[PDB]
């Protein structure tokens, strides 16, 4: 499901992103447009061997099952293909989670160093929440 700028967001929010340990929605909507670009089929090899899933791009070395990863957590006791869907609580349920861990929102590399240091308003301005 092709996710528009004003689409994804509305629903993070309702998905209960909005400011989630503190990082506010715009945080949410960068980090989408960084990692998948608002693609939710989006999945990529890891070059360590595992893959990426979801919007959010959720890595299956040890969140979710994938089925072709020896050695995988699956903390978030899903199938990995839930991340995939255009039911946007799936990837968000897992991603609260993961900075549910405390580790912060540098699980993802794009927010990491090409969505800090930023305006944040700037991806929720100009759409209704």
């Amino acid at each position: 499901k092709v996710f528009g700028r004003c689409e994804l967001a509305a629903a993070m929010k309702r998905h209960g992103l909005d400011n989630y340990r503190g990082y506010s929605l715009g945080n949410w909507v960068c980090a989408a447009k960084f990692e998948s670009n608002f693609n939710t089929q989006a999945t990529n090899r890891n070059t360590d061997g595992s893959t990426d899933y979801g919007i959010l791009q959720i890595n299956s070395r040890w969140w979710c099952n994938d089925g072709r990863t020896p050695g995988s957590r699956n903390l978030c006791n899903i199938p990995c293909s839930a991340l995939l869907s255009s039911d946007i609580t799936a990837s968000v349920n897992c991603a609260k989670k993961i900075v549910s861990d405390g580790n912060g929102m540098n699980a993802w590399v794009a927010w990491r160093n090409r969505c800090k240091g930023t305006d944040v308003q700037a991806w929720i301005r100009g759409c209704r929440l």
